[PDB]
């Protein structure tokens, strides 16, 4: 007794049962922000039905790691599956996306590029961070204990299964749990063929607030799985005759890539933010550890003033009258009367290195700086023009196996990266100019030729 | 020209470029920061849609329903303008909403200024008057076929009804149509009977994002709807079998009324969001016209502050350095660790009587001066005592919750409360 | 009486039936399928499967009208009328009307066995009994009252349920033009296996057998639509939509291995025709003019037909008559499970497949094999049962692409077409052996699959 | 000698293994009788998905008392359950409706008691006579010796699971059954069981019934056996569950209310029923069944005589529609009126007041006495006897409707005049249909 699962009732997987140290972690300021960070970002400026946040998602990864460990376990019990190991699973899941920013994939995948290009850092990381400052901020760790978790290997399995491995030895990199258990890494993040409990909450999650059908049944794949041993490794498979569930998930995860995360004004607005931000990085202060000041941009560097950077930072600027910020406000006033900047072009680098996070800075440049040979009436700055990079996770790598033969797999035996350029000065001849510019830079780069008319 | 929006109840919608001149402004845009059911969120983790949502949706049911009359009965002379003006009353129906939508001005307003008469719909009016003129859409509604004077009063009229003035007569109260329109004004706000467009909507959407099964079709019953006369007066009616359709729709309303708007745990939340404004309402600047400062609790009486007004406020204050709002703070902080007040009781007051909102302040007042009918011990302040009153189309709840938390405190607030509902001779708590 | 009545089937929720649908179902030549089992002697294997042709005709008209009916609506193009859904509702209302007792057992073993000269299929048999159930009934009068021009639109039930009911390469259907083709593949298609009639008894075995299915019939029905392919207007699916056809194939697969092919299933099947043709002779079954018939020639008089139902076992079974005494004990075996014995599997591979007209013939040839090495035992023909299972059958199915909505998509399982089981009707160790024995040889003289 | 389990794939348990002793049991032309009975009588006729018989819910019976009984035995080794005692209960529970007739319910419910109305039959009586007739109509004790049960007490034991203390002494509390003893018994509340209402028939016909008509069914019975318990009140061993499992036990109830409104009471399934009984009737003097010793019986007699009993089955139905004797064609014109769906008419229901409940013995008067109520307003058509049929509902609690078989208005119109007025001399509800 002493405490109590408890019930949450979510409109994707119904009631959700929560141990009561999961929900111990969810009652956390630092987990409660993510009530604030909006999932798809800027898509809710273009899908009126995108108001969802990273804290939901949150839950039903937790909620589906957990329902997937346990079948393992029910089915396996060779596995030597753990309540333990399961609450781990979980707790991975609830926290995979602790370290996101302000509108999520805009945050580290194109603001943080921006403002510090010398700075690697990616929302995993800061989830890792993030996961520890919630540990140590409450009063976590001997609740683990009080629920038979192991703190230190269960805290470095959990942050094992959301950033990786700490190495060419290729002996077991993972030190939380042994490699009689590999399997367990590919619950939450799988990288290998994709198949994770993040992806079934956030495909199901985003289809039923865009309105996109979605025909994938997780259930019925988590029913019809097994562990199987592939290539002397032990890995998450699948019934034969679920192939056809999987073709309905992969086409949901086309769907959703090409109408939602690479909308083209989707895009647009999230640069336009990522505009503003920038412009208010300098005047803007978060408080953070010892009453240290942070900005925008250096929050991440403190997980104290990080709890506090939230989509608020939005409307913070929106509605602040300090003259400083008028810059980074009226970006903001143009994405409300619809004054967006204008799209001129998608190219992509095929055959060529692709575009890293440090160079995107330097982008805008290059494309001012090409030469097209009908030379123009109109000339273009480098701040007129945004060179947004968008890129891509990514038939079959999925191991099956025969329903006879449940413990070896079967042996059977779309792009990494688009460039768009919008420009932020919209009469007929200076968006003319930008696009010989941009076709320029293209023929300047070796990237495809843009087709757009 | 023509926008289409992708929504997940109603598909693609359409919207006419003047409406679209109507949602591209600071005014409109507002509603993308305050949550539908305001403090709902934090119980229903699906339940994070906003006002501006619900409002486009309201907007193209309320075009779909009067289009779909003017096409069966054409003798109705339903005319485009009109179309267009019952789509604006629609997208701008919830355009006064507050922080939390009901909670502002059904809560927040009275227990911080009981003198007003605050209400949303007012609101509205003023939002959609202050949207009309900082932006130039007046001359926009000329170049649509719109009479700016007629249909600004006949829009304004849809959200609140008639500018109560009459001889208190059975002669026409409104102003911007005539009685043989009469019809359009029970498509947005009805009241009569009960059934609009925003009811529609708004069941529709809670329920998508609630998780609760809605087997109401509102589209069929837009396709057996007709007008018809009851009484020599022009009433939107409905075909004998739809009554099916329609038992759907109040086992609907049923069904979202007491199982999340009257949420034992979400109303108590929601008067924690409420004790932290009212603790924050003298910190808390907001500019509105010249720069002017207005507090949380003043910015109704200025649409360029009430603009900035929305669910962001409670951030601010969660957020916030300024010792002062540390009360604030900490209760929002006491929202996050999950630490809420308590429930002692409910109770209803009996007949015909029901609590005003003038004199929501008094009731714990009175609680805490309640003497338990049995002498005791343990003596408990006004302050610790929250009175929420919950309405429901006639009937009315009241339930009280203790800031304190000690078993003795709240077996003593028990009691306060039971010689409370003795004393004002409510009905007995179980 | 006019009025849409409301029936409740497991399958499918509210089914909707047009009077005239109703004034056709309350006959007694369609309340006949009540008294026959779908899976016909399954349900002496699969305890579920007690359900009858019945059901199932309802569901096949029910989603007959789904179907015609969205299309029509997605496409107006296509001049579909309520006549038109009609007349699809029709002719899957009553696509099985001429099955006999046990379903495929009777045209498909008994009639080929016991009759031989004779070429009977149920789909003739479904014809027959609708003109017998259109006249027997006042149904010509009532079609005209909703619409129905009974000429041409009783030509058109007929065409759907049979084929081009009679040689060139032109259009042979004559109860529609061409420009409406697509009508043709709603209750039967053969090019694919996708139609109704297979939705409505995938979904319903599966429930009764407790196999999964996990094809959804409506979410196609949301995504069809009509394409040209070639030159011919026909039914096309989503590319999206190719995940569902998965799970149909596999169900499909599932339902023809553990159950159509069942060993037992099939044992039982051929110790019932055994009964039924040794009460061939002695079995009245009243027709026309109150002429008599028996089983095998009730078909010949759909009179005596619509009397002619699963029933005919228990009049058998219950029997007191010594000439039926040989019947009755065949059948009294299967109450006891001492059933015929199961000796081998083939198949006609490479070899011409055998034809109905042949069956008889099988046992005795099977006992004239001369097995290398002789046996003790001698077995006679009586002793062998020669079983031929029989199946119709990767991507044989028409798509659009979303943005070509009117054209194929072009795309330029691990089943036999034929099974040949042999039982021996002796039950001894030592009679079984001989019969493995002949079985083998009798293969290897047919240049069969070599067995197991 | 020695045999193997048997697997049977069922659409609500799945697999079932069968004892090869069950399975001496099911094999038997007793049993197989089973499959021509459909469970929910004259349903089929509005539920299209009704096709289900006796049989396979026997099937279900069985397997579930053995879950059960299992389960018991396991989690508590004190109640000394033997694999014995399984058997028994298996048995039982295979066996409990060895004794329905022609369309289950509707035989001895109704049937019977018009045809004889002094007799006093019930369908538990047929099971224990049916179960008698299997024993030694094949070789089923032997059989029974060789997996350890002893007959002589054994063959009690399963009787008494299937209709009560095979006696009425008069001994007060003290222990009516002899196949087992006082600290067994709550094995004989498994299969049957009238204190409370939950039983392992009624778990596998809610569950069955369900899904064949399309009801939606929220009962859990495994997680009941996984929380079972045997534990002590009054002194007294009885079958009791654990408090959170309550959840379940509601959701039972609802289903037992949501089969019994929609299926087991509908107006035009009851009214079919009693169209078939009226058909049965009037062929009751010209159908033979041959019995034992080759007699010859009727519908109404056969239940005297297990060896005719053993052929009397739905068949029934179809020997009068497809019969060309014309002393059957009173009875045949009954069933084809089913066929074109020209049903009796439905006039109205009422309830006996109280705790009134008609006898079964009197159901052949009751259309007789309703026929000669005296109607105050004097109206045009006589009506006789025949012309009305009574309906006894039971399920306390019992409906009485009534049905008249002619169906032109003015009889109708009477015949509501002739049912209000009975209802008054009854001293019944009054009619509160007003159609
Ligand atoms: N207005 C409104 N639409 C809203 C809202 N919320 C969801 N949607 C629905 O739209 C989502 C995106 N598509 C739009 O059409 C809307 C953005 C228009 C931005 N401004 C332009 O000038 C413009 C730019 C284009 C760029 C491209 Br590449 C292609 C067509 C374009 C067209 Br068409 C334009 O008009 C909301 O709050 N407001
Ligand atoms: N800790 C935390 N919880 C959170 C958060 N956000 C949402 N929730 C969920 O809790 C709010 C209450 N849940 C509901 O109302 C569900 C709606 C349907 C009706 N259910 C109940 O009436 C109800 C049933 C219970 C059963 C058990 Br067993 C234990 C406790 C129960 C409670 Br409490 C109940 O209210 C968050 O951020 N933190
Ligand atoms: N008993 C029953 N089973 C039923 C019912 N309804 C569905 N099922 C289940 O259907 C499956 C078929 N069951 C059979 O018993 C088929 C018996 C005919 C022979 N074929 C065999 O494959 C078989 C061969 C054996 C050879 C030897 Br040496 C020893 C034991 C054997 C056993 Br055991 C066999 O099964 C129902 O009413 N009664
Ligand atoms: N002509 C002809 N008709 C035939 C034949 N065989 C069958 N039928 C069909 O008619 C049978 C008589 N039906 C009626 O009188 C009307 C039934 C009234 C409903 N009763 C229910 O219990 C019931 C209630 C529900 C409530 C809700 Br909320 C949701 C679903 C429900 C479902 Br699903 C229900 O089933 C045949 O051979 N011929
Ligand atoms: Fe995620
Ligand atoms: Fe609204
Ligand atoms: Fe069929
Ligand atoms: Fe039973």
């Amino acid at each position: 007794s002493m405490d109590t699962m408890k019930v949450i009732n979510d409109p994707i997987h119904g009631h959700i049962e929560l141990h009561p140290l999961l929900v111990r972690i969810i009652d956390t300021p630092q987990f409660q922000r993510l009530r604030y960070i909006k999932q798809l970002g800027g898509g809710y400026y273009v899908f009126p039905g995108a108001s969802h946040n990273r804290f939901e998602h949150s839950l039903g990864v937790g909620y589906l790691a957990g329902c997937l460990v346990h079948a393992l376990g029910e089915k396996q019990p060779e596995l030597q599956i753990s309540e333990r190991d399961v609450l781990c699973v979980q707790i991975a899941g609830l926290c995979h996306d602790l370290g996101h920013g302000p509108f999520s994939h805009m945050f580290d995948g194109r603001f943080i590029p921006l403002a510090r290009p010398e700075v690697k850092w990616t929302h995993e990381q800061g989830s890792v961070m993030m996961f520890e400052h919630l540990i140590n901020s409450n009063g976590i760790k001997p609740v683990m204990e009080q629920y038979g978790l192991i703190p230190e290997e269960d805290i470095c399995f959990i942050k094992e299964q959301i950033v990786g491995p700490l190495v060419e030895d290729s002996l077991w990199p993972y030190k939380g749990r042994p490699e009689n258990k590999s399997f367990l890494y590919e619950i939450v993040s799988n990288k290998r063929n994709g198949i994770d409990v993040d992806k079934w909450d956030y495909f199901a999650r985003d289809c039923h607030h865009l309105g996109i059908q979605n025909n994938f049944d997780y259930k019925r794949f988590i029913k019809f799985a097994r562990v199987c041993e592939v290539d002397n490794e032990l890995r998450i498979c699948a019934r034969d005759k679920e192939v056809g569930n999987l073709y309905d998930m992969f086409h949901t995860r086309n769907s959703l890539h090409r109408r939602a995360y690479q909308h083209k004004v989707g895009n647009i607005i999230d640069t336009m933010i990522t505009d503003a931000f920038l412009k208010a990085d300098d005047y803007i202060e978060i408080t953070g550890a010892g009453g240290k000041k942070y900005r925008i941009s250096t929050a991440i560097d403190d997980m104290e003033a990080y709890t506090k950077l939230t989509d608020n930072i939005f409307l913070e600027i929106l509605y602040s009258t300090d003259p400083k910020l008028k810059d980074a406000r009226e970006i903001l006033k143009q994405i409300e009367y619809r004054n967006l900047f204008k799209y001129v072009g998608e190219t992509q680098p095929t055959g060529q290195i692709k575009i890293k996070r440090e160079d995107y800075e330097s982008l805008p440049k290059e494309v001012a700086s090409a030469k097209p040979k009908v030379l123009l009436d109109v000339k273009l700055k480098a701040e007129d023009f945004i060179v947004d990079v968008i890129n891509m996770d990514y038939i079959d790598h999925v191991s099956f196996y025969c329903k006879t033969a449940p413990n070896r797999a079967i042996r059977i035996t779309f792009a990494e990266q688009l460039i768009r350029v919008y420009c932020k000065k919209v009469d007929r001849k200076s968006l003319y100019a930008a696009r010989q510019y941009f076709v320029q830079w293209c023929a300047d780069r070796n990237f495809t030729k843009p087709q757009d008319g």
